[PDB]
């Protein structure tokens, strides 16, 4: 009864994620943009969530006993912004807790975004990887 009991449970803890960014009426009028995927050319400030680089390879499972999920946003401004954009989908992420019906799973990662001002002239981005694990879930 618990052995892979997860599967689609963790992928619709990205739904139950997706409730707290629904659910959090200050982030919807900083960006007009919270979405799934689709709406990578949609005006700025705005929000795309899925992975970096080529992290699922081959497979697109988590080792065994993990839930992983990943945003991308761009507001594209100045430093203060980057921390308003990466602590409302933070503070969106643990304003609602997380589960799914009948189904829990406690965000636990170590990951850093750094906010920085360059002589080059560069954009300002947040990029924000989660890792919510199931080993210890209590709910």
């Amino acid at each position: 009864q618990g052995l892979q009991t997860w599967k689609l449970a963790s992928r619709a803890l990205q739904k139950a994620t997706v409730e707290n960014l629904e659910s959090y009426q200050p982030l919807m009028e900083m960006v007009n943009q919270v979405t799934e995927s689709p709406g990578k050319d949609d005006p700025y400030p705005y929000v795309v969530i899925g992975d970096q680089s080529s992290t699922p390879f081959e497979t697109k499972s988590s080792f065994g006993e993990n839930i992983t999920m990943d945003f991308h946003v761009w507001g594209g401004t100045t430093r203060a912004e980057a921390q308003d954009i990466s602590s409302r989908v933070l503070e969106a992420l643990t304003y609602k807790p997380l589960m799914f019906e009948g189904f829990t799973f406690v965000a636990k990662k170590l990951v850093l975004a750094q906010v920085i001002t360059d002589t080059d002239g560069v954009t300002k981005h947040g990029i924000i990887k989660v890792r919510f694990t199931i080993n210890n879930n209590t709910g």
